[PDB]
Formats: structure tokens, sequence, C-alpha cells
């Protein structure tokens, strides 16, 4: 993929574990900025389904937004999701 286009990931769960984590950056003291990756888990989806590393911004999940406060609680709603889990990241712009 090109460095901007917004690519979404559409997986299934697996053992009820997405193996995938969120943290807290579009909070941090900014009006609207965005989220980042707190570690990779590869041991269920991102495993398997890949396409999903460390850097990369998530937009929202599962029809939820992230952008506005979304560090801890987001973990929850990943948490509950269905079979059909769809996710919303985009191409950071700095994979370090």
């Amino acid at each position: 993929p090109k460095p901007g286009d917004i690519f979404e990931v559409e997986l299934a769960k697996n053992d009820n574990s997405l193996g995938i984590s969120v943290t807290g950056g579009v909070n941090t003291s900014v009006r609207h900025g965005g989220i980042y990756v707190k570690a990779v888990i590869p041991q269920g989806a991102a495993e398997s389904d890949g396409r999903i590393h460390k850097g990369d911004r998530v937009l929202a999940v599962n029809g939820v937004s992230l952008e506005g406060a979304t560090h801890k609680q987001a973990v929850e709603t990943l948490r509950n999701t269905g079979q059909v889990v769809h996710l919303l990241l985009e191409k950071g712009q700095s994979p370090t």
C-alpha cells in the first residue's frame, strides 16, 4: 500500500482474542490528535490474520470512534466484538 491510503482490516475473531492492544495518544494534551499501538500480540489474529504491526494508527473500531478519548476504554470495545471485527488503521508516518 501507498503512504496515505486508508486500507480497512476485516478478519475473524480467533479464540475470542483479537491479539491487539491500544494506548492513550489522542488524549494526552491535544484537541484531536490520534491513537497509537501499545504492543503487538502475535498469538491469534495479529499472527495468522497478520496486517497488524506496531506504529500504525487506529481510526475506528467496529464502528466505535477512538479519536477523542479511548485509551483504556477502547480495550473493552475491541474485546466485545462478534465473529467479524472491522478495524480501520492508517499507515503511520514514522515506523520507529
